[PDB]
């Protein structure tokens, strides 16, 4: 909940989202095998970065 | 970004995370599992895109 503590978790989520957005743009021309791999990778990073920030928000509320 | 703009987006991600964790703790199987995954992805993307949208000037 501190601006200091949240910064690396917010940057990680922002970058995962920028990667996801790039994957979405590339999916207009990617072959399907390339898309499925990139999309699975982007979803994994989106989820892990979201959950890391969410678990820190949960832990801070419990205080 | 501003602490008042963040709060709703952070609240939604926190709730989606607590929901996700509890679905996982009880074990692509359930109506609740699908809704929690949907809500996690949507809260992650909403906050991610707001961070991108703000960081322009």
């Amino acid at each position: 909940m501190t601006n200091t503590d949240l910064k690396p978790l917010l940057d990680n989520l922002r970058n995962a989202t920028e990667f996801w957005n790039l994957v979405a743009a590339a999916s207009a021309t990617d072959e399907s095998t390339v898309h499925n791999r990139s999309y699975r990778d982007a979803l994994d990073w989106l989820e892990s970065a979201a959950l890391a920030l969410g678990d820190a928000l949960i832990a801070q509320r419990k205080a």
